[PDB]
């Protein structure tokens, strides 16, 4: 292309390319505001448009990075508000791009986004395109490695809301559910999108490929090889794209591939119909959640080929990749019963098996039984789930929630108390969105959602390293990072955080909170106790908590509520000491 950004003006249009454009920039610029990120947006877009007019102009020619890497050093206050990006701007490319990716700040921990009814519908009213410029913004800032595309979606369910419920009775009681609903939803693409981008990161690319291999396979059970090979390869580009800056590369890409898809949809799957008719950015989005499509009646028997033939270490030895990806698409395509790192594990197994077999005398008798070495790697996640799952149904939310909080801080009490609180609280998520399922489901849905959560605690963990067996877990391998932190216990090397009074000190304030601010509150302490008595039994911290719970519930209900905190508060601390022993 002779001019690249007038390319990208012309195919993505104006709004999607000064949408994506500002994201782009608000996700490398968390600290800045959004009147300065308005002008780069502008000042660039007028740029493309002098393009689109002469492509022979001066610095038209240029690629992406250099025209909006000099634009993100042109920024005022620069050096004092970011010296990591000021240092980067020295640089040429791609040099420079790679020091920017670098440089992002995985967490800035920004305000959490409160909605405000009145004034919202105020600023959405007056000018809805600066207020949805708002809302990119906003989001993109506190996750800088949300997929462009993707966050312009969910701008339109955003903007949706703001047009049913502004004009409407209550704005309140109409948005507030929305919004949450919405946070929540924003909350789980970020966080699939975060794992995928760090697995270029720390695994490379190739274990995205057979992420999304395992995963295509199980979505598309009825797609032949060819057609999976491409969508693989073609998805694995858009996400490498857009987890390196290349929003307006990715944004095409993604948009090229919906298109493919839905022009091959009648042999790749009976479920995409839905999907097909309907506009850009909704039908890209449903495409990617798009439920797994039925099992083929006539699914091929495996052993045959790759356990009985008696020729595999010939094949295998001839191309290894290529063999492995065929086994993993083949055994994905009949197990969506099964996760993605089941399948991984599994395809990694049978990798091993054939890697020992090959080397001994007779290979054929070695590898037979390839399959039956699969057995206890199915059963241990099953009785896992099997088991949190029984708990969770019991007990709930809250409490499901306190068992992960302890379960984990035992195994990482050096971590923050506010991580071991989210993760903890995250995982018992898992337990809500998963355990309801029909039981075939519960596997896929729980594992793949720790994969979330797990991905999560392992961001954080970059940012403040803490223990060896945590960044043990997080970078050995990927597909064995769940069994990994399951097979972490308490380590006696630990010595128990001293005991400070004001560490379990409650106030008045707390019952003002909403509810699940009072449980945070009283899951901080759940942790800093663990953290004080690691040898203390789950059962002996639940006692304790209860006894929490019971105090706040109480002291909430007095007539002086500061006096009961002040009076009642020291006792229990003294004799919760005690209860742990
Ligand atoms: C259905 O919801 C859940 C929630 C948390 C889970 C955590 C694990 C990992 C187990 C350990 C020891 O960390 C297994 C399965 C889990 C299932
Ligand atoms: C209120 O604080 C807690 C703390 C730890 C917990 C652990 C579990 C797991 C198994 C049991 C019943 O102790 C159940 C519920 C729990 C509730
Ligand atoms: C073709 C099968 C390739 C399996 C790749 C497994 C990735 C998990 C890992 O070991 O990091």
């Amino acid at each position: 292309h002779k001019s690249e950004i007038a390319h990208r003006f012309n195919d993505l249009g104006e709004k999607h390319f000064k949408g994506l454009v500002l994201v782009a920039f608000s996700q490398y610029l968390q600290q800045c505001p959004f009147e300065d990120h308005v002008k780069l947006v502008n000042e660039v877009t007028e740029f493309a448009k002098k393009c689109a007019a002469d492509e022979s102009a001066e610095n038209c020619d240029k690629s992406l990075h250099t025209l909006f890497g000099d634009k993100l050093c042109t920024v005022a206050t620069l050096r004092a508000t970011y010296g990591e990006l000021a240092d980067c701007c020295e640089k040429q490319e791609p040099e420079r791009n790679e020091c920017f990716l670098t440089h992002k700040d995985d967490h800035p921990n920004l305000p959490k986004l409160k909605p405000e009814p009145d004034a919202q519908c105020a600023a959405f009213q007056e000018d809805p395109d600066k207020f949805l410029g708002k809302y990119l913004y906003e989001v993109a800032r506190r996750h800088p490695y949300f997929y462009g595309p993707e966050l312009l979606f969910h701008a339109e369910e955003y903007k949706a809301d703001f047009t049913e419920c502004c004009p409407a009775d209550d704005k309140l009681a109409c948005l507030i559910p929305k919004l949450d609903a919405l946070k929540e939803r924003i909350l789980l693409s970020s966080a699939k999108e975060r794992l995928k981008c760090s697995s270029f990161q720390n695994f490379g690319e190739r274990a995205v490929k057979a992420w999304s291999v395992a995963r295509l396979s199980q979505k598309f059970p009825k797609a032949d090889f060819a057609e999976v090979s491409k969508i693989v390869t073609d998805l694995t580009k858009v996400h490498k794209e857009c987890c390196h800056g290349d929003l307006l590369e990715c944004a095409d890409d993604r948009a090229d591939l919906a298109k493919y898809i839905c022009e091959h949809q009648d042999s790749i799957s009976g479920k995409l119909k839905a999907c097909c008719d309907k506009p850009l950015l909704q039908k890209s989005h449903c495409i990617a959640e798009v439920k797994e499509d039925d099992l083929p009646s006539d699914l091929p028997a495996l052993a045959a080929d790759f356990a009985e033939d008696k020729e595999i270490c010939k094949h295998y030895k001839d191309a290894k990749d290529v063999f492995l990806g065929t086994f993993l698409y083949e055994y994905s395509r009949r197990h969506p019963d099964y996760s993605v790192s089941l399948l991984l594990r599994i395809a990694k197994t049978y990798e091993a098996t054939l890697e020992k077999c090959c080397a001994e005398a007779d290979p054929p008798a070695c590898y037979r039984t390839v399959f039956d070495q699969f057995t206890p790697l199915v059963e241990e996640p099953k009785s896992l789930v099997k088991k949190n799952c029984d708990l969770f149904e019991e007990v709930g939310e809250y409490d499901f929630q306190n068992a992960l909080i302890v379960r984990y801080t035992k195994k990482a009490p050096q971590v923050s108390t506010p991580t071991l609180v989210e993760i903890g609280r995250t995982l018992g998520k898992v337990g809500s969105r998963c355990c309801k399922l029909p039981e075939s489901e519960r596997l896929p849905c729980s594992e793949n959602h720790l994969a979330l959560a797990l991905n999560r605690l392992c961001v954080l963990h970059e940012k403040t390293p803490v223990s060896e067996k945590i960044t043990k877990c997080c970078t050995d391998s990927l597909a064995e990072r769940r069994p990994c932190f399951s097979a972490l216990e308490l380590d006696e090397g630990y010595v128990p955080k001293e005991f400070k009074a004001e560490t379990f000190t409650f106030h008045a304030d707390i019952c003002t909170l909403p509810e699940d601010e009072k449980q945070i509150k009283k899951q901080s302490a759940l942790a800093e106790l663990v953290k004080h008595k690691p040898k203390a039994t789950k059962e002996q911290l639940k006692t304790v908590l209860g006894n929490f719970s019971a105090f706040v519930a109480k002291c909430c209900g007095r007539e002086d509520k500061e006096a009961c905190f002040a009076e009642e508060g020291p006792k229990l601390v003294a004799s919760s000491q005690l209860a742990l022993a």
